[PDB]
């Protein structure tokens, strides 16, 4: 009944990851003002969980 599919997706551009390390690094804690220069049109949201997964809480395990 409920079909759904899959392709080429898309979340993040090479250029925002670019200038949001250039930021974090430049500025540090203060993306209030760091996406409203950097990236202005985009939503703090997108910054905060893409900074929060970028950090993994969980950190490097055994292997």
């Amino acid at each position: 009944g409920s079909s759904g599919s899959s392709g080429i997706e898309k979340c993040w551009t090479e250029d925002e990851v670019k200038r949001f390390v250039k930021g974090l690094r430049q500025y540090g804690k203060n993306f209030f003002r760091i996406r409203k220069e950097l990236l202005p049109n985009k939503e703090t949201g997108e910054l905060i969980t893409f900074y929060y997964y970028w950090k993994k809480t969980s950190g490097p395990s055994s292997g």
